[PDB]
């Protein structure tokens, strides 16, 4: 199925990746919503969650901003294990340890559907 899974108001997905984007930890809500357990996520890139409809230009601008040491945010469409889609607004922030960017943490809330209708014409003009 490709249908939408409506998320609750308190939905707060949080995860941590290394400098190459491979997941190092994931909170319990990310495990429940994504359908993947913690051990299946650890040591895996964050693209197993990526929905194929998401443009390449969205992630290219994120890593350009992240590699500059700056935080990034945007409306993201994700994919579950069964394959249902759910929109979020990712808030990826570079993690700094001893003056060095050690990784990136992100807190993903539920996307208001009005942010979806504003990027869908832009997303089909991006990829
Ligand atoms: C903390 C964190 C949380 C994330 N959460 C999500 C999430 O919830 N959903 C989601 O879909 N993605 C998420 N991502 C992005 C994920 O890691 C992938 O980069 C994304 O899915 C795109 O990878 P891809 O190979 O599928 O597409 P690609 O074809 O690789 O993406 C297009 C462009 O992305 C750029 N890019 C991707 N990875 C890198 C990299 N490591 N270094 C430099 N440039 C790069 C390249 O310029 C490339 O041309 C997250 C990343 C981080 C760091």
């Amino acid at each position: 199925t490709q249908q939408n899974t409506p998320l609750a108001d308190d939905t707060t997905l949080m995860s941590t990746t290394d400098l190459q984007g491979y997941i190092t930890h994931a909170n319990d809500t990310f495990v429940q919503v994504s359908g993947y357990t913690l051990q299946e996520l650890q040591g895996q890139p964050h693209n197993m969650v990526r929905h194929p409809d998401m443009p390449k230009a969205v992630f290219a601008d994120m890593w350009f901003t992240l590699k500059k040491g700056e935080p990034w945010s945007g409306i993201v469409k994700n994919r579950r294990k069964n394959g249902d889609h759910y929109w979020v607004r990712a808030n990826v922030v570079p993690m700094v340890r001893e003056g060095k960017i050690s990784g990136y943490m992100s807190i993903r809330t539920r996307a208001t559907d009005e942010e979806i209708a504003a990027v869908e014409p832009l997303y089909k003009a991006l990829n």
